[PDB]
């Protein structure tokens, strides 16, 4: 049932280290590789920078003719001689704090204006930033692939070379995320028009959905500026859908070109979204790959994990990300393509004792492989660094292959992983809670994000009051998921899109965090789930609109629900918990015919009910809570206990986190102390008395 | 020369604990006070909530007649019996996570719409947010003062009562900051119009400064919306000046009213600005008090320190804040009105082992007094909690008066303080570096802040490239001040406004972080500083404009500087350091005349020079760096060594922070490990058998030397 990497027909924990040959003295290449191998790592990973190897137009150096660190061929040869597999990442974009993000200077000087990503006025967004589908960009990308891909092909495992995986490009769409700017290149906009024509067929159909007054598709302009009208929201929503198809068109073109060279190894991509040691925005980035993930079963996405520190402040980020990736990519192992080792930023410390706990927590949280990023520090050649001379700090090895504090932490964790991998990789957690992932709430990177300074989405101007980004960050990510992890309740996440009803019935509860809008297919799915015998917890709103904010009351009508939205105090009572702080004055006040009232406003109006529908159960809360008080943890605990869900262990200290991973023969108990306090506690199933240091861990094995 | 509290003509370390009588079973009040006293605390501090005591309009209970915990009079008498002095804070605002920020529900229901803070449309900003100078608000505030102030007066120290200090209101302007919404109440806009007429006298004079074409003062409207023209920037700048006068009028009215009750105790106010464990915005909030601090020498401002954790991620916040308060309030001790104990938010943990280090770091960083907030947890009575039933977590005492883990940390710190306070309060750090505090760069809370959502200031639209908020946050707060602390070079901060040259002349170096604008007074001051023998480090710009973005080239002309602004790679070389990443493509390129070139662009154009001017030295760098790379620390170190400034100690681990504090009698060495690593290091004094020390993660050592 578990998904994991395989070597010699047995479960294999992929342990990779990132070592940038182009940033290391080649006299020390062998020493770096030997020290990486001696930690128990099996794989080494690097970019192959286009700028570094196509030194002038149609002048390629892979042999160190012009600089010894351009000897890619020797580096590949050394990986094989030192018994490491190799991951290669030839771009065209590498990012990696490399000047021009890896594109050649000669290329960026030579490209015409229409090869660049353009703002709505037709101005170049950045001299760094090409249009992914530019004819000229792809032609030059293809000429780079024509040189590097024959080398990669010849050095595949198949041909007793070390190369086992290749990444296509790097964090596709990350520049639109960080800037909050869409590419309005006329070639992109023509592709958007085609998408829209393909989707709606006639202007009459688009007008009926958007409430627009176009006489033809010629009238239609790409959305831009703030959303003022529901028609602007509709247009921006489809513009988000378009970019997900656009990114699939791009990676498909690279993939087909790669396959033409007989490259049959595993293809990868990498997911950004951490910043300042928080990952609450990474689900938005995962959502931009929805069309890639549906159309490429053979491309493995891995996570870029950048925790920076390890404490209760960010403990929930990596679990929530790993669970959402599992939801979106159920047929591949959850792995970290970039797994923090040292720090990209000198002033943002990465402590060995923090990262060691992160590595063990990551195992608890279901990770099946990782690539330490950066295992080895680099020195930027010839000022090719965007920032200073040095690439990364507090790594396992400095750029001269000096061992640093993190080295012995990685060796220790790797030795544990190698000892346990055969059993540990085959373990899962017993989740009786399912949490719905509704991707359209996440489709906002051009209008609502932590990184976008401008707020292009203001739901109150649309006659709404539940903002999807507030819902998905504060009520879901930092609220429910943080709360369940803090309470040591296992959950799984399920992608509600095309979701199999049969997959939902294993769970005792399904939790849906709902705004005022939800498509017909999802309202029908939740209707059928409850009628067939499921237990649904739904808050803060019964939805009444579809994704285009047109009337859709399927779930409301099927459940016999009636409500009025009314203003009250932020505080409610729920299940006899007084003073539960809620996000909104406006709440849903429910008619309680055939219902049990279970939550009350300060004036005793009914803002939550329970109800039997068909064979199933409904709990509807007409208010939004996250986790910002002890009453929130009390309320989640009461909700979980409605359907008699139990934690695996009794642990005497509530502030110890545990994860029980089991298969038929083996149990692992991961204890995690995310607190600056030496804790002593005892545990038993639902002497045995253990002490854990601050920001530390303990793993116990039990045979069944 | 140190400023410290004095008790009976001796240095006194003010150690207070916050204990909310209104949130504690009154049968347990005495036990809370006894346990606070047993930590060596000398004072207890509490809000007196208007909502709690004026239970209905004109129905007052201070005696526990309608609820036992309304017995303020008994709580005061218990403070006296348990030998604790008392700080009282009757508002009218208390915030304190109390429903309606302390204002009575009956008041907010009764007030007419023109008592509230309004947006530009005339919509109520928040049902909890009054207009400070609303006639209706002040009439009810005065009726509240009429009942609580006679009690406070009767129980003052000079009448043998325990009350020694009183806070006026609570964090004035904290609501205008957090919403980024200014009050457009007609009372406020009318006061602004009077302020503008008084400032400019004639519409012609205002039009000459702003470059506007108004026919009369009646055509001038309060600024709103984004700044698009230099005229919009001028209007918003005067609007900021007006709000500083507005807050001074509010506090002046409360002060005048209080003094009429015969209340002669020390008056206080409290500075907000920490959020998410970072204080980089606090200097903006303290700048909103510029006019109060000039007009009220007798109101002592204290800091509200909320670090949440204690690591390299926030190590520089408390020192930079303590130094900036000293700069604005040099005649009073640096103290924390609210000094984090436990956590206001269940999900935001406060570890005893973090806060213990914070307490010791605060001593190293020159704190002279504090009020542990919260010493005692509370339980909100009668649904009065804004956010939940429980007030604070992980405190020294739970609501029931049980000792929690933090209790023994506070007792340990208090014990050291009581043993050492006689010498420690008198100790100075030898600062040879002075950093200039240029208040106008901070005057942006209506247009540019971490908390404002809609950014109104875009300097590029004004033909500028150096944003004053980016400068003061990243180049100064997270850059130079962070860098000096990390490198263990002592610095002082000086307010450049009405700054006496004689106060600058004691330093080996003055560091000025400059935007393209700076007033004529400050350009003249810095000119005279260098001519008379001062050593000035100035970056990233020679300014060429005044506070209204009109021509002012005084400093440029006095220093014989010629420059052109040119685009280049972010990276420069400086003092032989290659690949120094700088914030901007645009750099100042200086003529080499009568100067040594010491920094070069990628085209080897000159973007920094050193020169001798009169008896002084000038170092100008035409590029912006904070601390986002190792090269930045190398550059700060190089600049400091230009005048042969030395650290107090050789320490074998550069990641150990230290402060040496000394007087004639005593030397204290404070070592601070802001890192999750057990560190073993050695040290010795820079002049004149190295000592070895092992320090735990996130921990401290203090060494006392006699002589
Ligand atoms: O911290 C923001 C992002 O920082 C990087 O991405 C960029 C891309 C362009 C410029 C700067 C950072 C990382 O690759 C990405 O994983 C991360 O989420
Ligand atoms: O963390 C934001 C602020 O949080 C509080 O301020 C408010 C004011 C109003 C509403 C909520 C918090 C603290 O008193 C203040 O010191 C702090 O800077
Ligand atoms: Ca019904």
């Amino acid at each position: 049932s578990e998904k994991y990497f395989v070597k010699n027909g047995q479960p294999h924990f992929l342990i990779s280290g990132e070592v940038h040959y182009f940033r290391i003295n080649p006299k020390l290449w062998r020493n770096h590789l030997q020290l990486l191998k001696q930690t128990g790592a099996d794989t080494v990973s690097t970019y192959i920078p286009w700028d570094w190897h196509e030194i002038e137009e149609d002048d390629f150096d892979f042999e160190g003719k012009t600089h010894p660190a351009r000897n890619l061929i020797r580096f590949i040869k050394l990986c094989k001689e030192e018994n490491l597999d190799l991951i290669v990442k030839p771009g065209p974009y590498i990012l990696a704090e490399y000047e021009n993000q890896g594109l050649p200077s000669w290329l960026l000087k030579k490209l015409s204006k229409n090869a660049f990503a353009l703002d709505e006025n037709g101005n170049v967004i950045s001299p760094d930033l090409v249009s992914y589908l530019s004819d000229e960009f792809l032609e030059y990308t293809f000429k780079w692939y024509d040189k590097v891909m024959p080398i990669i092909s010849k050095h595949q495992k198949e041909h007793y070379g070390p190369i086992t995986m290749m990444q296509l490009c790097n964090e596709i769409g990350v520049f639109q995320w960080l800037s909050g700017k869409s590419d309005y290149n006329p070639k992109v906009i023509n592709l958007y028009k085609e998408f829209i024509i393909q989707r709606y067929k006639t202007i009459e159909k688009l007008n009926s959905v958007y409430s627009t007054n176009y006489n033809s598709f010629d009238d239609l302009k790409a959305p831009s500026g703030k959303i003022k009208l529901r028609s602007d929201y509709c247009a921006y929503f489809d513009f988000h859908l378009f970019f997900r198809e656009y990114y699939n068109k791009y990676i498909s073109i690279l993939k087909n070109k790669i396959r033409s060279f007989g490259i049959n190894i595993k293809l990868t991509h990498n997911i950004p979204g951490w910043i300042y040691g928080n990952a609450s925005e990474l689900p938005m980035l995962i959502s931009t790959y929805s069309e890639i993930m549906k159309n490429h079963p053979d491309i493995i996405f891995g996570l870029d994990h950048i925790p920076e520190f390890v404490s209760f402040r960010n403990a929930h980020s990596d679990l929530a990300c790993n669970k959402i990736l599992e939801a979106m990519q159920p047929e591949a192992p959850v792995w970290a393509a970039e797994f923090q080792a040292g720090t990209r930023e000198h002033h943002v410390k990465a402590y060995a004792k923090d990262l060691e706990t992160f590595y063990i927590a990551s195992l608890a949280h279901g990770i099946k492989g990782f690539n330490y990023y950066m295992f080895s520090q680099g020195i930027n050649p010839e000022g090719k660094g965007f920032y200073g001379k040095t690439f990364y700090f507090q790594t396992a090895l400095d750029a001269a292959s000096n061992k640093l504090a993190l080295y012995d932490s990685i060796k220790k964790v790797n030795r544990f992983i190698r000892k346990e991998q055969k059993d540990l990789l085959r373990t899962n957690v017993n989740s009786e809670i399912c949490v719905g992932f509704y991707k359209p709430y996440f489709f906002t990177e051009l209008i609502s994000s932590q990184l976008l300074k401008e707020k292009k989405l203001n739901v109150e101007e649309l006659g709404l009051y539940i903002d999807p980004r507030f819902l998905r960050e504060e009520i879901l990510f930092n609220g429910l998921l943080r709360g369940l992890q803090t309470l040591n309740y296992n959950y799984d996440v399920v992608d509600l899109e095309n979701c199999d009803l049969k997959s939902l019935t294993a769970y005792k509860q399904l939790w849906i965090t709902s705004a005022e809008f939800m498509d017909a297919e999802t309202q029908n799915l939740l209707s059928e789930f409850v009628l067939n015998g499921g237990n649904l917890i739904l808050y803060p709103a019964v939805p009444t609109l579809d994704n285009y904010l047109n009337r859709c009351e399927i779930l409301k009508n099927n459940f016999g629900i009636e409500f009025i939205t009314k203003d009250s105090s932020h505080k409610v009572s729920a299940f006899g918990i007084e003073d539960v702080f809620t996000a909104f004055s406006k709440k849903q006040i429910y008619n309680d015919t055939n219902s049990k009232p279970i939550a009350f406003t300060q004036e005793n109006e009914i803002c939550g009910i329970r109800k039997k529908i068909g064979k199933g159960e409904l709990t509807i809360l007409g208010f939004a809570f996250g986790y910002t008080s002890d009453e929130h943890l009390e309320l989640i605990d009461k909700l979980v206990k409605l359907n008699k869900i139990k934690r695996e262990l009794f642990v005497s200290d509530k502030d110890i986190q545990f994860v029980v991973r089991e298969n038929n023969k083996s149990r692992y108990i991961f204890f995690l102390n995310y607190h600056n306090e030496r804790k002593t506690f005892n545990y038993r199933k639902s002497s045995e008395e253990i002490s854990i240091a601050p920001f530390s861990y303990k793993v116990i094995k039990e045979n069944k």
